[PDB]
């Protein structure tokens, strides 16, 4: 474990191939097959403007963080056993710590 940060601009052109399809990250940013993601990082799972996520992700509670997000993106189904998070995990860590940087820098 090595967060070796990343590029936001990497990030944000990852993002807007893996996670886009499914969740907004700016302020005006409807919900849609998942909720907004602005302001998830220092929340628990399960906060959203009034949108319904699962029993799973509720019973879950987890503080979003730099390190706690990074481990629910390397396998989301086993992290969340009945998420609607149908998407599957981002197996690389290097992929992973430039989205980090874009969606902590998309919240600060
Ligand atoms: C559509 C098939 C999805 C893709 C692609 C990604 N995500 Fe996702 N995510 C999805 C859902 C429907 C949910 C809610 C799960 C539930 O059962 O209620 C989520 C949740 C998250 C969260 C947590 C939000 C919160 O708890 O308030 C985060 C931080 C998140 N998702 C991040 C994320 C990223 C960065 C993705 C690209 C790698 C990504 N998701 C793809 C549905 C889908």
């Amino acid at each position: 474990t090595e967060f070796k940060a990343g590029s936001a601009k990497k990030g944000a052109t990852l993002f807007k191939t893996r996670c886009l399809q499914c969740h907004t990250v700016e302020k005006g940013g409807p919900h849609k097959v998942g909720p907004n993601l602005h302001g998830i990082f220092g929340r628990h799972s399960g906060q959203a403007e009034g949108y319904s996520y699962t029993d799973a992700n509720i019973k879950k509670n987890v503080l979003w963080d730099e390190n706690n997000m990074s481990e629910y993106l390397t396998n989301p189904k086993k992290y969340i056993p009945g998420t609607k998070m149908a998407f599957g995990g981002l197996k690389k860590e290097k992929d992973r710590n430039d989205l980090i940087t874009y969606l902590k820098k998309a919240t600060e």
